[PDB]
């Protein structure tokens, strides 16, 4: 039985508001810059086949509306981070073509600490069991059939994972860049 967690039981701390908004930034950054080898840039319409897109808006101009993209994945990172009682702790200080340019990096070129990886995984587990609870939110009230991804954990294929586990990776990794403490006890 998949087995679901109350995330938005909790308030949103606003010691890490500042971490928030910087890792909405870095994530526009990072999302850009897997789109600036190729040069994705905002348009007015949204055809496709000319390779322009209505989303690549600077995160430098954003209103109280068009933040939801960037702020309610995020906002579940930390509604059941703090749920197993691991709270985040202090540590040291840490730190050709146009358009959006950023001089950050991605997040895939730093390694993972070793108080890290069992919330890492455990967290992925979580985003496994409460994408479970989306799938029966979705697709089986409306009138469709039932779905067979109501398998034990351990045999499910990972391509459906893609979104999963790799949002599981970063979201502790600009907690390193910005210097916070990950501790299990």
């Amino acid at each position: 039985n998949p087995q679901p967690v109350d995330t938005s039981n909790i308030t949103i701390p606003e010691k890490l508001e500042y971490f928030i908004n910087k890792y909405a930034e870095h994530s526009h950054d990072k999302w850009s810059m897997d789109k600036l080898a190729n040069g994705w840039i905002y348009g007015e319409i949204y055809s496709d086949s000319s390779k322009v897109q209505p989303l690549m808006k600077p995160y430098k101009l954003l209103s109280e509306k068009e933040k939801e993209i960037y702020r309610w994945p995020i906002k579940e990172s930390l509604k059941t981070m703090l749920a197993w009682g691991w709270r985040i702790e202090r540590t040291r200080e840490g730190d050709a073509a146009h358009g959006y340019s950023p001089r950050a990096i991605d997040m895939s070129n730093v390694t993972l600490s070793r108080d890290l990886h069992a919330m890492a995984e455990m967290m992925a587990e979580n985003y496994h069991n409460i994408w479970a609870k989306k799938k029966k939110l979705e697709l089986e009230s409306k009138g469709g059939g039932n779905h067979p991804l109501l398998v034990p954990y351990d045999t499910l294929t990972a391509k459906e994972k893609a979104k999963d586990r790799e949002k599981a990776q970063d979201i502790l990794k600009f907690l390193q860049i910005n210097g916070y403490a990950v501790s299990r006890g």
